[PDB]
């Protein structure tokens, strides 16, 4: 049960959204819109910014915790940026779906997060064979 | 059957995999590693940058009866940064999958990808009740 | 059963070979001798330039049904160069075996061509054990 | 049984493979990528340079060789570089195999290794009748 | 079971290892080549530079277990450096086995630790009787 | 039958041993002792340095025994540091054990002669799982 959110700032482009329990937990979109005649034709692309924040204690008190310390935070961030015309939303949604299994690859599964790359990684395209 | 990705180049910190059947798709990774340790105590930052890049030809002209046309192609990017202490990885993967079903709700089954926000979407902490 | 090329120009150091039915189509042979000898000895180098020239059109658009379609052109160049005393020839031309055989793992039936490097490639010398 | 030469140097584009037992032969392969436009779309040509070196001891002593007289040293070198775009490279391997064969015609069996050239040389195309 | 290390920091002629549980635990491995010059011969030397690093925590104290961990950890290094022509690499080979097994007298079960120097340790050399 | 080899140069600090059919074959023990400061801890750490010294021969011409032996012989060298506080001596112990197998790796058994830095190589901690 995973708790709701609610947006606190709101843009015609730009809404931020923070947990009412936790008010440094926010997630926030902002939609850009540029006209680009790529060939003769303005194509309308789009750049979405996606942004998680959560304040995350890192006391590392290892072995144990015993009172109220004041808690120390930290930042864990992650941003997406989306760009691509509108026209073909449709195949930049398989690119998200790609993208989303590439990153899981390395970043869930694999050792990305502690900083390792695994040059063998299983990586795919969007496009079927 | 997802089409397989090649590294083509490689470095320690960062690796390019591309399609080599279409080497205008490419996935890379690039991670950068910093001690940001606070007052009495010990933190390593990793910061994961994830790219995706396709190519992808503009929509076909839809009333089209034309034998065989394809025109000049259109950008298609997506760009990820996962920031986090390692010593906190469980949870900052944990950021990641509520950060997806954030983005999902928006993009993947919402509006965003045209430019639309819709300020009732269902958003959730990572947290739960 | 492959076209024969014609000599256009002609020097005594250098010759270029054309098609008369493609002029595109180029093989010239640069020669160059210099007498660098060692001490207490006599030592005459001759260095050859091999060239081949092909101007190919683009790849035709795959999926096409286009009655007639051809777009312009794409350099593909060859050059080779062989430089050693004219003394050991015997062992140059052993050598130029050799090189073709090991351009032939990496290049022919290997990757090489699609910018790919494989690292435990059977690479030899003109050398016998 | 030609000698196995492993590569004591490695490049994302570049290996150099010397002789272990004899490591002043050495046979490289250092690989170029580039994007050019030549008809709106940027090909990918690929620019492939194959080194050969093999330290050929010269002494000519003609007649007869008698004690460990200090060798002397010539440098037996043969370059190729190989440039064409990925998309046709079936067509650059058959441009591959006629160059082979050109220079076959003129240094492999006729004399320009010498330093010598045929005028009437049987040259060919790739292209067939 | 030993736990495997990563490179972190790769470059043609120096790696850095990192354990993924402990970062601050490396081994480096940076290797220089150049050219030897001798009379009458020429061979090329590779110097070798082994580091090995532990941020070991301070010995711990005595009857009193704090109720959380605060070693005060130290720097442990040990630096190998091998130089040597390639073309002896195989006595080189030999070498190193007799300075391990000379070290160990001393070090591995003499008064390295301490620091004291036994005079009448078993010194041997790599040459048998 | 490893020839041994005797203390020709003895100091509290240093010791050199050489042996008695060739001189040119050193090993050096060199040790200084210092203090440590640690907040909270008072250890001494041990330096080490250790050195091995052979004056080969040039590796030997081929198809040609000269009348009487004139081998132009190189220096080669290996030297180990190995640096930590006396109290953690058990840990440093294993270290060297690890290091030594990790060098074995790149060197005993890999292109430690070719200098040639394999990325695949199966480093480990001295630490278990």
């Amino acid at each position: 049960a995973n708790k709701p959110m609610q947006p606190i700032t709101s843009t015609a482009n730009k809404i931020v959204w923070s947990d009412p329990t936790r008010l440094s937990t926010t997630f926030s979109a902002s939609l850009l819109r540029q006209r680009v005649k790529v060939g003769i034709a303005e194509l309308n692309n789009v750049s979405g910014q996606y942004v998680s924040v959560y304040k995350r204690p890192a006391p590392k008190p290892e072995g144990c915790a015993d009172a109220c310390v004041i808690m120390p935070n930290e930042n864990q961030s992650i941003r997406t940026v989306i760009s691509g015309s509108a026209e073909n939303l449709a195949t930049l949604k398989a690119e998200w779906e790609t993208h989303k299994r590439n990153v899981d690859t390395l970043f869930a599964s694999g050792n990305a997060g502690l900083g390792f790359l695994d040059p063998t990684a299983a990586i795919v395209s969007s496009d079927t064979t």
